[PDB]
């Protein structure tokens, strides 16, 4: 077992956008971005934009524990979120799950 | 929204982890104290412990330009060079949010 112990729960999401959906993606996304780090345990909630394509997202969305970052997909916010940007989707988003070996806190 | 974040894409090579760990938590404590670094969070798959990610983020691009010219990043690149399974890949985003 190499796996460290975590110390923040992160899950970068990647999004790929139709082209003609990325002011209405980011503009959706800000909307979560602006509940989401109000929630209990949030720790980071960053929206990126790759600086080589305007189509591809990031979310980088870590909380202090697991069970923070499980209540982030209950909310209405998320919920909203999801359903709007559904469509807008060139193809499924990934979320790739990682454990915060730095900082501990 | 101008924050300059690179996410760097680590494949260490499997006895050198631990190592790698290390080496990184020193590059992290010290690259936290830059100038207008705002993240600095280093990672570890939940899916394959050896890929990690050093999620690199900076008020502007400028403060960033300078983690490149520091001792210790220079002493961690030449440090963990021989550790990767594969080279490392940076990419860069603009944060849109927060602004």
């Amino acid at each position: 077992n190499l796996y460290f112990q975590g110390h923040m729960y992160v899950t970068i999401v990647y999004a790929s956008v139709k082209t003609d959906k990325t002011e209405a993606f980011k503009e959706a996304t800000r909307m979560n971005h602006e509940q989401s780090i109000r929630e209990p345990g949030n720790m980071r909630f960053d929206i990126l934009q790759s600086a080589d394509d305007p189509t591809r997202f990031v979310l980088y969305e870590a909380y202090k524990t697991r069970k923070d970052a499980a209540a982030h997909k209950e909310t209405a916010h998320y919920l909203t979120w999801r359903d709007t940007v559904a469509d807008w989707m060139a193809e499924p988003r990934k979320g790739v799950i990682y454990g915060g070996l730095y900082p501990t806190g």
